[PDB]
């Protein structure tokens, strides 16, 4: 197929109000998690031609998959996707709007930037506890309300094929490396320029574009609206900037 120069999964698919979601995951090193519930959320929408128009529980991912890692202190990729195919996920939205099966715990903060909400400060909460109850509100039963995927994969470290993969099949979850530089990003198209490695962030790959020539991937970031660019960044594309080509990480629900 061809690549088009520039692509947004928000303008191929905008009855897809997910895709253009940025979603808060409070004092909580839940990063994988959100990426993984905001990219099955969206892919849910597209592949089922909006049958499943959901927002899934990241609370339910993070506090039940036992084969994920360190729940608030960090998790792996390719595992959420497996434990999404294999038992499914259910639906919950922010502890805000107190929606769904299973709604987030923990409130919005502000991360790095400054905004409307109390700053999120350095404290991590403890890992939650896996429930399998809907709130009392809600209609659906845990059980009947897990939605699953039907396939798990890793995608290749190549531009190319990233762009084909979200282009076809909607957003991805990716994998990338945070330098001290990146917690004072406010907008344009981030590289690393100065600063220690600190750790690793898992984010959603909605697509990409150019500016003045220059490629970048368009990203949700899970730190709120009012982080970045209302809520995303843009990233150099192409060169395999702080790894970001290198755990890409998606699934489809058939
Ligand atoms: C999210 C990144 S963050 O920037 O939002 C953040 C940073 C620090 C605190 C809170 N949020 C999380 C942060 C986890 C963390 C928590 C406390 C202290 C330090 C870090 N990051 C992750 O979940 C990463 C995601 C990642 C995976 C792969 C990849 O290529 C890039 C990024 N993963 C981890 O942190 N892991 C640590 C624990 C590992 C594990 O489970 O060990 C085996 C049992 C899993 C990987």
């Amino acid at each position: 197929v061809e690549i088009p120069s520039s692509f947004d999964s928000r303008k191929k698919w905008p009855r897809c109000k997910s895709i253009a979601t940025i979603r808060d995951q409070s004092r909580c090193g839940s990063c994988w998690a959100f990426g993984a519930v905001e990219a099955m959320s969206d892919r849910s929408c597209i592949q089922s031609g909006g049958k499943q128009n959901v927002e899934l529980s990241a609370v339910d991912l993070l506090s039940c998959c036992e084969s994920c890692g360190l729940g608030c202190e960090g998790g792996i990729l390719g595992p959420a996707w497996d434990y999404w195919v294999k038992e499914g996920i259910v639906t919950g939205s922010s502890k805000e709007n107190h929606a769904g099966c299973e709604p987030y715990p923990f409130p919005k903060c502000e991360h790095h930037t400054k905004g409307k909400y109390p700053p999120c400060g350095s404290k991590i909460y403890k890992t939650p506890r896996c429930k399998q109850t809907c709130q009392k509100k809600y209609k659906t039963p845990y059980t009947q309300d897990k939605h699953r995927g039907k396939s798990s994969y890793n995608v290749k470290n190549d531009e190319k094929a990233i762009q084909k993969e979200i282009m076809k099949y909607g957003p991805v979850e990716a994998g990338f490396t945070v330098y001290e530089d990146f917690l004072n990003y406010k907008s344009g198209i981030y590289k690393h320029i100065t600063g220690e490695t600190l750790g690793g962030h898992a984010i959603r790959i909605i697509g990409w574009g150019v500016e003045n020539k220059a490629p970048y991937w368009l990203i949700a970031n899970s730190w709120n609206e009012d982080w970045g660019e209302n809520g995303y960044f843009r990233i150099v594309r192409g060169r395999d900037e702080c790894s970001i080509e290198s755990e890409v990480t998606a699934g489809r629900i058939n």
